[PDB]
């Protein structure tokens, strides 16, 4: 009943806080400058499309990834704060939820800007090919591929921005997070969001392909995806000594 209005407030918060909507993304994807080799990557840097001291091609890509990720974390923070029930939480719990939730949300939203062939970069000014990213030296290519596999299956669910606003909110407001102080309040908020989501999916996808429980599965898939990604990020930290890691991302991964 009150859930329809509750979803509108979340959707509003999403529209207010993210630079790239799926609506914007899909329209661009169907012109952005194409990065498919070293030459085009260099031409993208020469101002036409767009940091620590230069090392190499794969590390340059890794550095630009961090920049993007840091910026997405900022947006997710503002999104979450635009939800009143999130803002009533003590700041430590807010930080705990963002700590353990941002990468799950990042990979979910990433599907919005991805097709079988590649992904948009630089606020839609660029399109980097999947084949080009495959060509980067290990471990970077290994880290990248699973996100394509995830994003393609996820895009088959044909969610829109209003669906995603609730889905991301549910990811952030998660009672399972380690070190959470007020577990009961968060669980109660999660439950309201999930109820709003099921209600919203009924109204928005009337002939739903068992859509709500498939999204719950995707949430579990995202948790596994982040687990594996964190393991791969630990490998970078251990093996790539000369490569710098953004302080905030270091804080997120810590413990
Ligand atoms: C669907 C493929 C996603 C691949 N990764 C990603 C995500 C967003 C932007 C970019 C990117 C690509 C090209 C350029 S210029 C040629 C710039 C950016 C990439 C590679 S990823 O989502 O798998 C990914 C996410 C985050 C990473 O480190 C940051 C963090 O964990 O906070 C990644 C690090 C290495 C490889 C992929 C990363
Ligand atoms: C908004 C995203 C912030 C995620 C970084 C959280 O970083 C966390 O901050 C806590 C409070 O300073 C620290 O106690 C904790 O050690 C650190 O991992
Ligand atoms: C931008 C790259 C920052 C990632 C550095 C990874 O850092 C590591 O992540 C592990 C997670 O497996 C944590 O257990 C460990 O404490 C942390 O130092």
């Amino acid at each position: 009943a009150d859930l329809k209005a509750f979803s509108k407030h979340i959707y509003n918060a999403y529209l207010k806080n993210f630079n790239m909507t799926k609506k914007k993304a899909r329209s661009i994807l169907t012109a952005p400058f194409v990065i498919h080799d070293i030459e085009t990557l260099w031409q993208a840097e020469k101002g036409l499309v767009w940091l620590p001291p230069y090392k190499e091609i794969s590390v340059h890509v890794f550095y630009r990834c961090q920049c993007t990720t840091v910026e997405t974390v900022r947006e997710l923070t503002e999104f979450a704060k635009s939800i009143p029930s999130f803002s009533s939480l003590f700041l430590n719990d807010q930080v705990t939820l963002l700590k353990y939730g941002v990468h799950e949300a990042i990979f979910a939203m990433l599907a919005s800007i991805v097709n079988k062939d590649g992904l948009l970069v630089a606020n839609g000014s660029g399109f980097v090919t999947r084949e080009f990213l495959r060509s980067l030296r290990k471990p970077f290519s290994d880290i990248i591929e699973p996100k394509f596999e995830f994003a393609v299956k996820f895009n088959a669910l044909e969610l829109d921005d209003s669906d995603l606003a609730l889905f991301i909110a549910a990811i952030i407001l998660c009672g399972d997070r380690p070190g959470l102080m007020n577990v009961p309040r968060v669980e109660a908020i999660q439950d309201t969001i999930l109820r709003a989501l099921e209600f919203h999916l009924q109204a928005n996808h009337p002939d739903a392909q068992y859509l709500f429980p498939k999204l719950l599965q995707k949430m579990a898939d995202l948790r596994q995806l982040v687990t594996e990604h964190a393991q791969m990020m630990q490998r970078i930290k251990k093996t790539e000594t000369e490569t710098s890691l953004h302080p905030l991302l270091q804080e997120i991964y810590k413990d």
